[PDB]
């Protein structure tokens, strides 16, 4: 299954989205953020869908309504930056 | 699999893709174009991604180290126009 | 004066444009078309905005409710290809 | 005057600005920012862009190597948001 979806955030900013599952699971998650078109991997443990680059980790938090785009620099001692609290 | 590929096309157009397989086969690409971000799903039948939505459907067509971007307008007297014959 | 104006052209592609005039004159205009944001530089003679890099050089002629986004090739067999059509 | 500068911010954020000039001094700015284009106009008492669109009040402030993009919500209890501190 492929779903389009656009998210509306903070400042009126528009998160357009493509939900991939596969077997009733989510799987991927494409989004355009910061100019960039970020390729997520679902990942069920930290139930958040996280960049397949790990330079630039990207987490988007699916909380149906709401959404949460976050960003971990690639350091020990970063922590999980909140970019956007969205809404769909 | 998740894979980010970005394709130079005419006039230096910068393609990025999202290619999403499924058990060895391709499923789907995400691509923005045009200023927008494009669901596409595989067709085997006409070996070329396939937009989702019926209204505006691209078509990408993936062959290697070229690719083509292509649109169909939803009309019977529409044909596929070429829009841009990519390199990756 | 700054004015933006947002032209929807065929295949609904979005072009967005600012206008910067210049004592009543048009003088430069911004777009953002095929993932670049175009500087351009209003041509009296050509009554046209020419894109202030020669290499990447489109060209978007304001005709008031309809405008044009054309491109030319840095070459001398190159002619100018209309690229989209647009109105606002 | 026009000129096409490209910042790069923190997570490898491109921030694309067109300059424009008048007699000297600064005028406009036009930049892509949150898949936004914005313009700006500069207000020389603040020595900062400010959006020409009040409800979408982006500032870019130009230090040379480094620059700023805040944000200010249109609220009395609103405070410049720091959203990047870029470089070209």
């Amino acid at each position: 299954p492929i779903e389009r979806v656009d998210y509306i955030c903070e400042r009126s900013v528009v998160v357009p989205v493509t939900y991939i599952r596969s077997n009733g699971a989510p799987a991927a998650a494409v989004l355009e953020v910061e100019g960039k078109m970020v390729a997520l991997q679902w990942h069920g443990d930290l139930k958040k869908y996280v960049a397949i680059d790990e330079q630039d980790s990207y987490r988007w938090a699916d909380r149906g309504g709401q959404a949460t785009l976050s960003h971990l620099e690639a350091d020990h001692t970063a922590k999980e930056v909140t970019l956007l609290s969205a809404c769909r």
